């Protein structure tokens, strides 16, 4: 939530703001507040075995809310409806393309540097865009 | 309007006039002079509605003067007519070839010049001129 370009850090500004590794089980956790346990109340000696249903009902809304709904977006998707972009004033996304990068390695051929390498990866790529209709004012932005 | 090429500058003389940009923003604005506001005298307390609309009209040709018709030749074509090129001394065009220079890059194989690149651009082209006929004594200039 930086408020100004101003009120980032030096790498953030000039670079762009860090994002997660690739997903694997060490960078893909669950949610760190992720429930290890729900505990339920019991009167002394008894348990209402109505409520116990009831608890575990409402367990289940809050995991797969803390899982995958966490964005108001996701939830409303849950119930088989719909959220324009403009509901949570998200950028909408037009276009996403992906790729891996690859090249040569280079020679070395000098006295000391036969028989070394220089790896030189250069990777050609095309993005394209479908005509996109604007139905008001704004910027269309293209991010790596 | 130099007289002698001993009129002429080092640089000029040796390697040629300077040219124009390529055409961007920047390098291509309306000429310096162009007219920002059009005033018209009125008298104390009333306007001739009849001057203004005159007014306009001679603005107009101002205008598209300015713009683009600062050439003679220009003025003339403007009123569907044409001129010789003999009638402004205009050296005759006879043909305009256009084209991208690339080439490739030399990798760099030593110990420290491993992992680097020089760029060699080399480019072939062909420039023809079609069978012209000269009507009278003169010289046939070509430009790069």
């Amino acid at each position: 939530t930086e408020a100004n370009p101003s009120n980032l850090n030096e790498d953030d500004a000039r670079y762009g703001f860090r994002c997660c590794h690739l997903k694997n089980i060490w960078s893909a956790p669950l949610p760190p507040e992720t429930k290890l346990a729900e505990e339920m109340g019991i009167e002394s000696n008894s348990i209402d075995i109505m409520g116990l249903q009831a608890a575990y009902a409402q367990l289940h809304t809050e995991q797969e809310r803390t899982y995958f709904m966490q964005r108001y977006r996701d939830v409303i998707s849950s119930f088989g409806g719909s959220t324009s972009y403009d509901a949570d004033n998200r950028p909408l996304l037009v276009m996403h393309t992906d790729f891996w990068a690859s090249g040569y390695d280079v020679d070395g051929t000098d006295q000391s540097s036969l028989g070394q390498f220089s790896g030189r990866v250069q990777q050609t790529f095309k993005h394209s865009v479908p005509r996109f209709f604007v139905p008001e004012h704004g910027v269309m932005m293209t991010l790596a």
